[PDB]
């Protein structure tokens, strides 16, 4: 079905841990993709070959316009390939470092495409867990695609930075649907602020901001946008919003844009 042979390597896109993303295109047909190439040495000592299984479970399946495509995968004697869809705008995360901050306008656009794949995912019982700026690639028309489901499971179950993680999944407690909530809600605080509500110099000490729930707005930060930010940083998940009350909420109706 799919060996290296049929494709046309170009360009690193992403560089990491278990291996590179690099821009490719498919000999025959002219296609023009994203291949992510991991080392089978690197993913067996972090054991994390059940995760891999689910991203290509997870994302082959799914089909909504906010969520990256995998079209398949393949792999030879040390390396897995992921064929993904390839975001020609790159990452939110690169964005951001470019922008330093976004508009009200731009956040509650990207609140809304985040809710709504967020959405058709929990309508799926599919649970991201691991939503950050890294793993948001933008379309060719600047739509947010969520990319990286391999921290996802079905919920409700039971690392690097903590930063987007709730209390209740850094205390390794029960957690649902209600984690990608919490996240959302940090990423609307990083889109406006630059910088995540819990961020720190050390691990420890973000762990302490993300338990006691420690966050202070900058003075730029609106009514609106404050209201909605601190509904979702609630410690209780039962607290947080649902995705509906999200995309109606005020800020974001009066803010956001449609197709
Ligand atoms: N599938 C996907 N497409 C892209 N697009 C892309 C386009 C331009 C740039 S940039 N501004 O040049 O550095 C970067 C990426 N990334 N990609 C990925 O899976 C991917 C990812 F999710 C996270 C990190 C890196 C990736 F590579």
């Amino acid at each position: 079905q799919w060996a290296l042979e049929d494709f046309e390597i170009g360009r690193p896109l992403g560089k990491g841990k278990f291996g590179n993303v690099y821009l490719a295109r498919e000999k025959q047909s002219k296609f023009i993709l994203a291949l992510k190439v991991l080392f089978k040495a690197q993913l067996e000592k972090a054991g994390v070959e059940h995760q891999l299984r689910r991203e290509v479970e997870i994302q082959s399946h799914l089909r909504h316009p906010n969520i990256l495509r995998l079209y398949g995968y393949f792999h030879d004697a040390t390396r897995v390939y992921l064929i993904l869809e390839y975001a020609p705008l790159g990452t939110v995360y690169r964005e951001l470092q470019k922008l330093s901050k976004f508009d009200e306008q731009r956040t509650a656009t990207y609140i809304t495409e985040l809710a709504n794949a967020l959405s058709y995912c929990h309508s799926k019982r599919v649970i991201h867990r691991d939503i950050k700026p890294e793993n948001l690639l933008l379309g060719s028309a600047g739509e947010l695609k969520i990319a990286d489901f391999g921290w996802s499971v079905h919920a409700p179950s039971s690392c690097g930075t903590l930063d987007y993680l709730p209390p209740e999944m850094i205390e390794g407690r029960m957690h649902d649907e209600k984690v990608d909530l919490w996240s959302l809600g940090v990423l609307c605080y990083e889109f406006l602020v630059g910088k995540p509500p819990f961020e720190a110099n050390t691990y420890q000490e973000t762990y302490k901001r993300i338990s006691r729930v420690e966050f202070t707005f900058p003075d730029f930060v609106t009514e609106g946008a404050r209201d909605l930010i601190s509904r979702l940083l609630k410690h209780n998940p039962s607290q947080r919003p649902m995705l509906r009350e999200v995309l109606e909420h005020p800020w974001i109706t009066a803010n956001s844009s449609k197709p």
